[PDB]
């Protein structure tokens, strides 16, 4: 019933809306605009939770479209709106690649974010 | 000639100031405080730069002491003052461990990285 949002052609990200944003240019961000976010990152297969800035209470900012985050990160968060809560399949291709990163991420591993864009700014 | 301070008691975090940074209260960053900095990352083996934000031209923030970034980074950060410029090398403990991090990181591999605190705030 939640529609599934396709983001690229090959199927490698995915973004399932939890929680519809809100609308107008003023809400939608933009490139190099600093982002600020909560997410939890767990690997697809098992569920394990790899990295989580929920459990941190601690909101993460990144700056949008520079490669200062993993690319399926970059793609899903340009798609966002203020408020909007997503979750997001990313092929390994969109992630950590095949040599993965540290013991949390194997290599070869899809990842599902749950990501909520809370705000951002110039 | 340049002093080299042992930030922990393993030899892990090794920094050495290139540049001074300002003195007083005011300029020495608090837990929790997003800082901004500039960065370049290399390997000690080969020397090859895995990451810099000097290339995205594009300062990268963090929130200090929060598990935000790898723990070398922590510790390293938390010992400058506003301005200050370093070179710190990081033992893989202080890095990504035994799996490394992508391509570009092997496991166990030792990172050097200059970082330059150019501001902060809570
Ligand atoms: O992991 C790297 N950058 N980080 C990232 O893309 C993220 C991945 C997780 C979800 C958000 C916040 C944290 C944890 C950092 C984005 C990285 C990749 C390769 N080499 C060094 C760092
Ligand atoms: O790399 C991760 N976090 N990132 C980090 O600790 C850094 C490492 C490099 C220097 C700064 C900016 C960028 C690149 C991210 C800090 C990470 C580790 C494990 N799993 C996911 C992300």
């Amino acid at each position: 019933t939640l529609e599934q949002v396709h983001l690229t052609e090959d199927g490698g990200v995915v973004k399932t809306i939890l929680r519809k944003g809100e609308g107008g240019e003023e809400n939608a961000p933009k490139k190099g605009n600093e982002v600020t976010v909560h997410y939890v990152g767990k690997l697809e297969s098992s569920g394990k939770v790899f990295d989580s800035s929920r459990e941190r209470n601690v909101p993460f900012k990144f700056h949008l479209g520079q490669g200062e985050v993993i690319k399926g990160w970059d793609i899903c968060v340009a798609s966002m709106t203020k408020n909007e809560k997503c979750s997001v399949r990313l092929d390994s291709k969109y992630g950590y690649g095949e040599e993965g990163c540290g013991e949390s991420i194997p290599g070869n591993s899809v990842l599902i974010f749950e990501i909520e864009l809370i705000s951002f700014r110039e």
